């Protein structure tokens, strides 16, 4: 397990989902984790901060509207003020049938938030060599390169975030910084679980409803992937790359909480898209 | 030369640059071209007038492509006047030395909205008429090919994201159009001798090589009409669907279709940049145009 004691991390959008689990596993590795989000006081950013500390780290919730630049500027001044450093930064319809106002808003919320974040927080990170940026997305470059993702606006956002890691990787290298774009697999998120009417303790009950859900992973999986990167002294070998939680589980050797290693994106192509029946053998 | 007589085309953002040159070469191939832009009476009307003299029909529709109501009215007009849309070209566009945190943020966000949102609004309102019948063609204009951009950082954070988003737009639209018999590609010009480029170097088109002393690698440049002839070759290709979803360049299509620039050459900008300029070799167009 990575020893991240003394490290300063910030997870933008950590109220729920991968962001919370990422912040929590960073705290479990011993880091101080700034966690941001709009929903305040549990399904709150404060609850996220409390989970980071409970895990053995220090979680500091900073409520932020990441589309409001002055709020992200204030966020960046705060980490500098309190810490003086930042080691890890974590960020059915045709196009003409889709609702246009929603699609444009989706692209602004999914892309502009990352750009505003990098503009204000990257100066502190490149202040010393060794900083790491992880841009979170849905899918790998290899998968998204040959697959349309759900909708026009969704697809554009997720592939923009893929490019953001390549772009930042070129901008950060002269400072000794690293940027990657990371995706989870099929997450057993709090939202996903309630949608299937199950708890984490009894998640395979849903396999009758969704048989291919047998490849799913807990949110802590991609959280341990980030911790492995932030603890990697030669993490710069990944600079500019698109990576997945399952790919990094094979490289670093961590497991999900249940000890398995789901490999979602190979399963989707070789089994599910291949017309084969749901069968996790050899994929977790 | 392609015979596009009877074809109805629309070029979004056709006041100048590739968009004007594309609209003109479509009219020279016989098309009726709707040309849009904000700049009216170096105007969109001038673009329409140039389409007509070239042997076609240019119809200027001043449009703010960031205002959906205006783009919807534009789409209703083509249906009202023509009832069909065969070719749609998207060329709507809005700090080369700066990091994302050094760049001006408000400008960068405005750059991404003007360069990405305008294309999405355009596809939302105009694609229904285009997919009404098979054989429609969508051309999303960009800077660079997927092969080049995949291994090259492009100018700035915001610029890079915009141009690579439009590349993805061609792939995405290719999936949405296939059941309708429609085709989408993303096309880039080379280094265009645009009106802006020519004035920046203090030259005219008639004497453009005078600039080689100050910019030697400009020897690979092309006139705007080159990429215009690439669009016309696609729109005239009965088997254009073989390109569906692909990223293409003006020089690559010159090799495939056999057209030339106005001066009879075939600049291959993106191979030249990698094999000569980025390789440290001196500027020498031999074998690249």
């Amino acid at each position: 397990a990575p020893d991240l004691r003394g490290k300063i991390a910030l997870v933008a959008g950590a109220t729920r989902g991968a962001g919370r689990a990422i912040a929590v596993q960073l705290g479990a590795a011993g880091a101080t984790v700034y966690v941001t989000g709009r929903t305040t006081r549990s399904e709150t950013i404060e609850e996220t901060a409390e989970l980071v500390t409970e895990a053995g780290g220090t979680g500091i919730a900073v409520p932020t509207d990441h589309l409001v630049p002055e709020q992200v500027r204030a966020l960046a001044d705060r980490v500098d003020t309190e810490q003086g450093r930042l080691d890890v930064l974590v960020n059915d319809k045709k196009v003409w049938e889709h609702d246009l106002d929603a699609g444009l808003r989706l692209m602004r919320l999914g892309v502009d938030t990352h750009a505003i974040s990098s503009h204000f927080l990257l100066p502190l990170l490149v202040r010393r060599p060794g900083g790491l940026v992880v841009e979170m997305t849905d899918g790998t470059a290899a998968y998204n390169g040959s697959h349309y993702r759900n909708s026009y606006f969704y697809d554009l956002v997720k592939n923009s975030v893929l490019r953001m890691g390549y772009v930042l990787a070129h901008e950060l290298e002269p400072y000794g910084g690293t940027a990657v774009t990371l995706t989870p697999g099929w997450m057993r998120s709090e939202m996903m679980l309630e949608t299937l009417g199950v708890t984490e303790e009894n998640w395979r009950d849903a396999l009758t409803e969704v048989p291919h859900f047998c490849i799913s992973e807990s949110p802590s999986y991609v959280g341990r992937a980030v911790a492995a990167l932030a603890g990697d002294a030669d993490v710069a070998r990944w600079n500019g790359q698109s990576v997945s939680s399952g790919q990094l589980a094979q490289e670093y050797g961590f497991t999900d909480l249940d000890g398995s290693r789901p490999d979602c994106w190979r399963y989707l192509v070789e089994v599910q898209e291949a017309g084969k029946p749901a069968d996790p053998s050899g994929y977790r």
